[PDB]
């Protein structure tokens, strides 16, 4: 949804740990769960979600 925003900056490199995204997602865009997802590059991108997915 609109609350879900994706920002690479650091490729799946960090997404290696579901705990990393949230950190960066929280420190970067201030997300809640910063969950990874698959984009056009089938890469895991930490998506900052500010809502109730």
């Amino acid at each position: 949804d609109k609350c879900k925003k994706v920002y690479e900056n650091y490729p799946v490199s960090k997404c290696q740990l579901a705990n990393q995204c949230n950190y960066d997602c929280k420190l970067d865009k201030h997300a809640r769960s910063g969950e990874c997802f698959y984009d056009e590059k089938r890469n895991l991108q930490c998506i900052c979600d500010y809502c109730e997915y």
